[PDB]
């Protein structure tokens, strides 16, 4: 079926590099522990959500799935070269605006998307973002610490805390789409300044915002719009995609072209 290569990434489980035997299709092979999943749908929920994405090349793909004595086995599609946001920024650095306005315009299509299909990714950030280089096309990948989509609050948390909200932080309580908003205000801040703006709880609490690159106004703005402490001021992924600072996004390929090549 498959033949196995390098270790690709480990955690929220191990990844390794993959060829698909029948056509030579590249792929990434997943495997997660049974003991260590906490939510189940009768099959993880992280293979219920990818299921519900499945369509669009902003989310990865899931190919197949296998069912082990003690571990699930995820195939998911793999892009060739490909090379995740964060190393992408720890080697290049603060992005240009441009190139940022490309990315994070790709990142909420992305969770857009999700939404769309009822699904909450609740761990957005560069080390979940794989680039395309040649196409110049982002993925959004890790749906293991994902729910399905609700109204009501929620009170579990399992993703990355330094891109939590401040209400997480605080009551333990947040609304998947404000709070989904927050981390892409970590985001956008990491993008255009080469770091997350928040280390410690009471920075998050504060949200007191600095930027320690030239980063324009507008860019600011949206920032510290997305990083507002009340939910509710939070501005909608529409109002963000309105923004004027998202005004003439590049198409992926000239994004390759431009900034990857
Ligand atoms: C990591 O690189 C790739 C990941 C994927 C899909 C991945 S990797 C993932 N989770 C992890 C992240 C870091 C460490 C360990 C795990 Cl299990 N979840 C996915 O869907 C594809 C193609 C790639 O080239």
């Amino acid at each position: 079926q498959y033949q196995v290569g390098p270790l690709l990434g480990s955690g929220f489980g191990s990844v390794y590099s993959g060829i698909r035997v029948s056509d030579n299709l590249p792929v990434a092979i997943k495997h997660v522990e049974k003991d260590r999943i906490s939510d189940w749908g009768r099959v993880p929920m992280e293979v219920v959500l990818l299921k519900k994405v499945s369509s669009f090349s902003g989310v990865i793909r899931l190919l197949d799935w296998f069912e082990r004595p003690d571990s699930f086995v995820l195939i998911l599609e793999r892009p060739e070269p490909v090379q995740d946001l964060f190393d992408f920024i720890t080697e290049r650095g603060a992005l240009q605006e441009e190139l940022a306005r490309s990315f994070f315009w790709q990142v909420l299509e992305a969770v857009r998307h999700c939404h769309n299909c009822g699904v909450l990714h609740r761990d957005i950030k560069d080390e979940n973002i794989l680039i395309d280089l040649n196409r110049g096309e982002l993925k959004l990948i890790d749906f293991g610490s994902g729910a399905l989509l609700k109204d009501t609050v929620y009170t579990d948390f399992d993703g990355t805390r330094v891109y939590s909200p401040p209400e997480w932080i605080r009551y333990h309580r947040y609304h998947g789409r404000s709070a989904a908003v927050w981390s892409l205000g970590i985001l956008l801040y990491d993008m255009v300044c080469g770091d997350i703006p928040f280390e410690h709880d009471e920075e998050i609490i504060r949200g007191q915002v600095f930027f320690r690159q030239r980063v324009s106004s507008e860019c600011q703005h949206l920032i510290r719009w997305c990083l507002a402490l009340r939910p509710s001021d939070r501005p909608t992924f529409e109002e963000i995609q309105n923004h004027p600072w998202m005004q003439d996004v590049l198409l992926p390929q000239e994004t390759a072209e431009i900034h990857l090549h």
